[PDB]
């Protein structure tokens, strides 16, 4: 669950850092 909250758009899970994931709204979370 290592995922600091950082408002950023994402195209896929890899676009985000740490174990964060890309939700449907198109942002990491």
């Amino acid at each position: 669950r290592v995922c600091p909250r950082i408002l950023m758009e994402c195209k896929k899970d890899s676009d985000c850092l740490a174990e964060c994931v890309c939700l449907e709204h198109g942002y990491c979370g």
